[PDB]
């Protein structure tokens, strides 16, 4: 799975692309 390997965080995702929809609430430029 992908795993969102963000300081504080650490949810998993099967897809890359809910992954990159997740990452979302720490991103704004990506
Ligand atoms: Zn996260």
């Amino acid at each position: 799975p992908f795993x969102c390997t963000w300081a504080g965080c650490g949810k998993r995702f099967t897809r890359s692309d809910e992954l990159q929809r997740h990452k979302r609430t720490h991103x704004g430029e990506k």
